[PDB]
């Protein structure tokens, strides 16, 4: 049910119901809309469920939430907004008009969370979505677009507002970037797939990696601190792109900070020796350990023979292999910082010049504006865990899809249309 | 100045501007794009002059008007906007920041302007740009960056916020689109660059083609029609993307619209014997003539030996090759439509799908939408001349990077920034 | 509950309960707020059963709708905005804040509408309200506010948020009026008790009068305004203060639009003799004849002594008493006019300078451009019943307060908080 | 010119000018409005002059850069906006329409400042202005008047868009307040005239009275609050009602500041002995001494027989009346404050209830989420002088009608507008 043997044949199938979309009323498409935000919650035990099982990777409870903030949060039709301009030579209104059939590929550690999150935004502004889901979340994702399906037939259709195939590969994902009937490709995922867009003659929206630095410095809650820290790296095992994923401390707080880590939020510190053997584990020639991506630490640890711990930390140099590198793992290091600008300047060699994500501990409004300004990235949050940075726990809405590569930034409905400027010349100024 | 030998000179010199522009104030921006507009007045004469005599395109006095405004109505630092989201658990703020060093590529069409409206609207983002300008408009494109230096320059600097080079070629355009140092890239022109452009690896803000139609009803004023429709069509020699290139109308106004024409704008009806020389001119082996392309009608005609007058025009089937073609030439061909619906068929084939600009007569509120919805282009203007879709007797700014082809519209400096979000948690809503 | 014997216990009850709502998050109010929809939707036969059974006025049936209205289309705490400047100088917020407690006089008209839409925009902006119902619906008014509490209390408190008194008078009413713990009153009734909160040393939000003209000119859709203009004028008997009341029509159409009123709208041509009887019996020494207000076509037909019928109609000048006076009733007078400008005269006279509701029906822009300039009312409606105003079949949201003589329009939650601005020198502009 | 005899014959006048400017363009406007500021400044000196003559208070050179701020940030016709609500429904608009002739009653501390920006703001929404000036500042304040109708006849008129009169008087003010083609007056002044003016019949924007606290912290840079303090309380004498007006230090840093302020920013620290007899001095039996108010520091000092200094300082109690008095005096005296919450609590008495304007200097993002909350200002300013709060120093337009009272915060444009909805249904939305 929205699923297809062949790209071409979904593709078909959502431009003939994108014919539809783009006449339907806003109460209509929310309709659809939230006919959809409550199956989302109705199965999102399954669709959890089914994450774990099919990757292998994340865990249950956490992607509950997630797929709870997805339907709460995702912006609808109200995201779709007008503005004008009157005067004596009238009145001009610039307007929201759909792409079309936007293509969408999507990763395999948050994979329905990416589909659904997408197919609202993308229907609300009166397009509809062909997905080319990650191979290794193959099933979770065409349940997903299933879901979706059910939701619109459940509100009186169309079917086809979101398709996919059955068995996406590389081949089927460039069918879709080559298409003709796909103006727009949404790629959330790896820089191999988002260049492959960015190549494709196409506009592309483009997720990018990261390797999300939290800073936290002296004049910080350094008890609140350790708390937000773990919660947020240790969500969903560490796969979402905006987690922490090491630690700049300053040095007169970082034994205060690791102590209560360790003391209250179920960090286990591990040695020289020990670093060095989860190393080699989870680092291979073939580069990040797909068998480690997304395990707990209870489980990274049992893999070295070490046997309530939930987080691996360490204290270490930022060029230290678990630290400077983007894991996807609850392993968290801790750079010890001299001073504050030698904290921001480790903490931006650490983003590697992704600008995805950035995150702070510091109660100091200078301290703050300068790290902000000095690592600009798409998302910075200040405070609180990495994922009040969509909606959970802090102002603002959830997304999915951040488009750190090509700028757009957390998309939503507005992201995925094109401007319309109507000069309506010499009338409808009513002052 | 700001003109250098080659392109990867170009690009460090840009990027080295930028990291200054990008922690200048927004007075301090302000102060430079003011010199910037004061200077494009003050030289608009020999801007304008200095097209005409290098591409044998266009004429003076129009491209006079295009230059003014583009100095008063281009947006600057203005458009550079925030927004807040508060509440109990705190401040999200959403910003604007800069990409850094933009390419762009420009036409010989429209050279300066958009080399200057790029610009204005880059730096007010906090971004430099670099120029790979047309090569049959290299002189007057390379003056202009000159200008928009010596304007930074006489409000303290820095040097090279805009930088082009001495001999643009293909060659240098594919060292601006594969170079790391550029993130984006603005591309003004035809299918063939902006194609290369979305091939890039890069985001790309990509203008397209247009045919734009201009529909007469018979609600319309029609001796109004006739004006604003000979006016736009005629700018500068209907050089710009947005001019009215071919009519529709109604069968009842159609006789009153081109006498109209004839007696009172100054147009010259041609048989059928000379429209198949014309259109032997001006449609080659090789394409489009370039030697016909944007000169004025009494040349054109005198090239056929017909020797005021500065419109051709003919009735005739929407696929006569005059009237199908983008021609950048005042030839205007009138389509008769049988009723509104016909003429709104007609009209849509006519624009060949490139969602680029469109044209109404008609004071029909539900004609008027009927043909916006089935157009669906990123401009319409409703009873006035094209030109009022870029603020010349239209509500609006100007802008003359159209990007039909991504989706942003009439791009200004809001289009050219990346954007962040800022996640203050529990603080700072002091409601 | 939430009703006092006497204003200051109630007044005081407010101002203990806004100390908490000033401190509740906007999730913590919209919990509230949607138990207060859902209640309204729950008990909206109960609610127009009793308004029309204590005065005798309007139908259930509709007061039914206007109910869901108020539920469905009420902003709550998405109205309540923030604006931020940002830049080198740093960052400033402009943020809506609660007044405090405020006084609110509501109508036998729309009783339970009026309170219940203004405690929703009132809460939401972290106010409480006080209630000084009009004293013909006293029980239906007071139930609204019992049903008010119980939301809160179903959501866990606090009680108080709105209150009244069980027996209000002129007495209490300037209680309200001169308490300096009421720093706003929200006033919508007659010009006597708006002028009265107008000279209370308080701001005051001011509905006034109308007397909606509509005016069909030779493009109007004949049929479809004869159907929309019945359905407006009749709505609820005529009782709302944006409802058609007059009609202006262009000669060349009039006799076309009445006999569709006829034949198709349930209307009912009295001659010049039941005109004069009909007159007598609703213009009374006292004024409007308060036993006809609101009632049912077919019912003051039968008062005077006629006997499917939903509205009375008949042909005659601006100044006949039945067409320049606001009734109230579903007696609805035909203007002929001879000329555009003519029509736009008469309406102009007609609207009697209240700038509340006026309303055309016409295809042309041009028309409709004139008409809006001309009669500058806080409600313009263009082909749709007048109800389409508070957003039952047009864009936009739901008020039952139109501040159209202090001229805040629409009121809804934003216009009920003072404006902060609130100045971060020289830091938090992250860019 | 536009300054009449009597006010009946200003009213008359500028509702014929009135007439004239609602059906102007926006350009028009802002032709004229340019021609104001360009006036302003260039008479800058000639009214900062003219009013220390005339009322004995304040300073030339700060008055001058308050003209020039009134000139460069004073909203135009940019502040007057639209919103756009479209879909299926069609198109709803929201624009802000003129009242009409607005009244003003202007003080003799910000005399021509007030007038000039009333006026540009009144101007730009499609108003004209009529005032009563202050009986202490007639000549400046009718000297700004025939200047900016001197601007207007510049630009090509009309003449009379601002009238005042020869003779303001109590009298003559109450025949506006009571005139009925006044349908708004804005109140720059005291409760005294602000009060009458919501006592009217009439919508009042009224400003209020203010005695803005300035809390400083012990993480504040106090230094910088020294300098900054003592900058924004010794501002044209400390006239302006945002100005600081008193201290409250936390005990550990108040020596510092102190000895910062006396040391550095040349305030004089008088005994309690002298304290005594400035008491005596500016506080009299019929209030504050009006031959005191806006003196500079050097002659209140003399006027007690005490022979650089621009400020009296002092530590003492909340109580003290120098202290808890709004005294619009460079006098400042320093409460010692125990801890944060008392601070707080301090400058919440400090400030009386105003709601009018506050200040601190702290770093911490908690201290100064807290006092905000607390204090519930229109204004508050962090981190540096109270000018920055109207733009000298501060993102953010300038106004000199700070609507405390009313609560429409600081005042523009738009302020000065009615809101009026249009909704075409089922039109124009071309989505
Ligand atoms: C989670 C992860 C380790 C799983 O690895 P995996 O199972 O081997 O799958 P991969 O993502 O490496 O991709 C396998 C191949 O299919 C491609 N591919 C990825 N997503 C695809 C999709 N929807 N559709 C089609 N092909 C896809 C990849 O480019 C790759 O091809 P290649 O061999 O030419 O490089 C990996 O996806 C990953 O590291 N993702 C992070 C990217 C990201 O968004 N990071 C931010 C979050 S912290
Ligand atoms: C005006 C015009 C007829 C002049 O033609 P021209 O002098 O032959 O120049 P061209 O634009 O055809 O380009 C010549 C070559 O340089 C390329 N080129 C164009 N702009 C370039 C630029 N800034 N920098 C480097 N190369 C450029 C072209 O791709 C082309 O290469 P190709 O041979 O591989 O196709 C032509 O530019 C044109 O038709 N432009 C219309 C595009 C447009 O924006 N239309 C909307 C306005 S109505
Ligand atoms: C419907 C209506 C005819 C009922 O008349 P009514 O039962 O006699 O009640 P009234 O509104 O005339 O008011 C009776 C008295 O109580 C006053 N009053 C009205 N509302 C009051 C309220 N909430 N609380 C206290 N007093 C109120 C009135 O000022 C009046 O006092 P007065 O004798 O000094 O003038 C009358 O209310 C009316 O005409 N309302 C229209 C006002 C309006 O909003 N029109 C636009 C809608 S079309
Ligand atoms: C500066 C000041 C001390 C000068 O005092 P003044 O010369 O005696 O003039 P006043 O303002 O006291 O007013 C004198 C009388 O004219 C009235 N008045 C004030 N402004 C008026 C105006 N434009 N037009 C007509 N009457 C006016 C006053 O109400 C007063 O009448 P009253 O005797 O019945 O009270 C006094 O105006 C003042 O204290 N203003 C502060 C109000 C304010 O805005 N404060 C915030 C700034 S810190």
């Amino acid at each position: 049910l929205g699923v297809f043997d062949d790209m071409n044949q979904a593709i078909e199938a959502a431009k003939e119901a994108q014919l539809v979309v783009k006449k339907m009323s806003m109460d209509q498409r929310e309709k659809i809309i939230s006919a959809i935000r409550k199956k989302t919650i109705e199965h999102a035990e399954t669709l959890a469920r089914m994450a774990v099982e099919e990757t292998g990777m994340g865990n249950v409870g956490h992607k509950i939430l997630k797929h709870q903030l997805v339907a709460e949060k995702t912006p609808g039709t109200e995201d779709i907004t007008t503005t004008a301009w009157s005067g004596d030579r009238g009145l001009t209104l610039v307007e929201m008009g759909p792409f079309g059939v936007i293509g969408a590929i999507t990763p395999c550690t948050n994979p329905s969370e990416t589909i659904i999150c997408n197919t609202i935004g993308m229907l609300a502004g009166g397009n509809t979505v062909v997905f080319n889901p990650h191979p290794a979340a193959i099933k979770t994702s065409n349940f997903a677009v299933q879901l979706i399906n059910e939701a619109s037939l459940s509100a009186g259709g169309p079917v086809n507002i979101a398709c996919s195939v059955r068995k996406p590969t590389l081949d089927s994902s460039k069918i879709m970037m080559s298409h003709q009937d796909i103006p727009l490709i949404a790629a959330t995922g790896g820089p191999g797939v988002v260049t492959a867009v960015l190549q494709s003659g196409k506009r592309g929206i483009g997720a990018g990696a990261g390797n999300p630095p939290v800073l936290v410095d002296e004049t910080a809650d350094i008890r609140k601190a350790a708390e937000d820290i773990i919660n947020g790296c240790t969500f969903d095992n560490n796969l979402p792109a905006i987690a922490e994923k090491e630690v700049v401390a300053i040095d007169a707080i970082a034994n205060e900070l690791m102590n209560y880590m360790v003391k209250e939020q179920g960090c286990y510190a591990i040695t020289k020796e020990q670093q060095e053997k989860l190393t080699n584990l989870v680092i291979t020639p073939k580069g990040l350990n797909r068998n480690c991506v997304g395990k707990d630490a209870r489980t990274l640890l049992g893999m070295i023979g070490i046997d309530n711990i939930r987080c691996i930390i360490f204290e270490g140099e930022k060029e230290h292999p678990l630290i400077s590198e983007e894991l996807m793992m609850p392993i968290l290091g801790i750079v010890r910082a001299k001073s504050f600008d030698d904290a921001v300047e480790k903490a931006v060699w650490l983003e590697h010049g992704n600008r995805h994500s950035a995150h702070i501990h510091s109660k100091n409004v200078d301290r703050i504006t300068t790290y902000a300004k000095a690592i600009d990235t798409a998302i910075l949050v200040k405070n609180a865990p990495s994922y009040a940075a969509i909606g959970f726990g802090g102002e603002g809405f959830c997304t999915f899809t951040i488009a750190s590569r090509t700028g757009e930034g957390l998309t939503s409905a507005s992201t995925f249309t094109k401007r319309r400027r109507c000069v309506m010349s010499d009338s409808l100024c009513i002052r």
